[PDB]
C-alpha cells in the first residue's frame, strides 16, 4: 500500500534524494524537457499518452512538451518537500495519482520513468545511488496507481 | 490571448508578486487549506466542483482537502517562478489550464479565487497594492479558460 511504500523512505534515501535535487532540480526546464524525450527515446510506446502534446521530436521547440516538462518537474518539488512528513507525503501522492489513473498509467507503466530519471542523474554525475534512492520515491507513487 | 494578458504583469506587479510570494509560499500547507476554506465560505456553491474531496468542513485535517490544497500551491510556485520568461509563463499556464476547462470551469468561475487571495494576503499584513498585483496573474489564467 502507499503507506508501506512511504515508509521505505528511509533516512539516506531521503538524504540523497534531497542532495541530487538540489542539481536536478536547479534546471527544471531543462532536466524536464531531457527526461521526457529520455522517456519517448527508450519507450516510444508510451508516446500515445501524450497525442495532445503534438510533434513530441520537436523538443523544446515544442511549446506544449515544454509547459508539460517544466509542470512535471514541480510535481517532484512538491514531493521532495514533503519528505519530513510522510502524512503529508501519503496525500500528495494520491491526490497526484487522481488524474494518472483516470488515464489509465499503470503502475508498471509509470515504473519506466526510472529509466529516464536514471539517465539525467547519471549525465549530473549522480550514479546507481541516488537511481535507487529514486526508484523508492517512484515506487511510492507507484503504490497508488 | 494569454500573451495579452501577461502583458499586464508590469516590472512592479511581478515586484509585488515575487515579494508577496516570498511570505506566502513559505507555508504552502497553511496558506493553501486557508485559500480553499475561504473560497468554500465565500462562495459555498464552488464546492460542487469538489465532490471528490468528501467533508471539506474538515479543512485541514481532511488528508485529500490538504493534499489538494498543498498542490495548489504549487501552481502558483510554478507561474511565479516564470515570470522573468512570458513564453515559459504562457506555455505553462496553458498547460495548467487545459484540466481546468475540462472540468467546465469558466473564467469567471475561476476569478471567485480573487477574494479568498486578497484575505490570505490581507492576514499576512499585504494590502489592496498586492491584492491587485495577483489579481492579475490570475487574469492570465483566465484569458486561457
Ligand atoms: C516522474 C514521473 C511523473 C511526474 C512527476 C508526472 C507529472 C505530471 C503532472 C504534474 C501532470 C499535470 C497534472 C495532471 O494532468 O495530472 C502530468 C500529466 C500527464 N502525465 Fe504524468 N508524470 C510523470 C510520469 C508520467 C508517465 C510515465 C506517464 C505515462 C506513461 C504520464 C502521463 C501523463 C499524461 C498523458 C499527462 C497529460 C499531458 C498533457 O496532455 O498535457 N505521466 N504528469
Ligand atoms: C489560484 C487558483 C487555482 C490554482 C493555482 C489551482 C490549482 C490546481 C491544481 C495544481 C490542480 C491539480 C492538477 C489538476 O488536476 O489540474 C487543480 C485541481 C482542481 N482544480 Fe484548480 N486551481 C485553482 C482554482 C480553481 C478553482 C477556482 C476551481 C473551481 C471553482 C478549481 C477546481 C479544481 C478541481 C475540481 C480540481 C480537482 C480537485 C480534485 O478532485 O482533486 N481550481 N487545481
Amino acid at each position: 500500500s502507499v503507506y508501506d511504500a512511504a515508509a521505505q523512505l528511509t533516512a539516506d534515501v531521503k538524504k540523497d534524494l534531497r542532495d541530487s535535487w538540489k542539481v536536478i532540480g536547479s534546471d527544471k526546464k531543462g532536466n524536464g524537457v531531457a527526461m521526457m524525450t529520455t522517456l519517448f527515446a527508450d519507450n516510444q510506446e508510451t508516446i500515445g499518452y501524450f497525442k495532445r502534446l503534438g510533434d513530441v521530436s520537436q523538443g523544446m521547440a515544442n511549446d506544449k512538451l515544454r509547459g508539460h516538462s517544466i509542470t512535471l518537474m514541480y510535481a517532484l518539488q512538491n514531493f521532495i518537500d514533503q519528505l519530513d512528513n510522510p502524512d503529508d507525503l501519503v496525500c500528495v501522492v494520491e491526490k497526484f495519482a487522481v488524474n494518472h489513473i483516470t488515464r489509465k498509467i499503470s503502475a508498471a507503466e509509470f515504473g519506466k520513468i526510472n529509466g529516464p530519471i536514471k539517465k539525467v542523474l547519471a549525465s549530473k554525475n549522480f550514479g546507481d545511488k541516488y537511481a535507487n534512492a529514486w526508484a523508492k520515491l517512484v515506487a511510492v507513487v507507484q503504490a497508488a496507481l
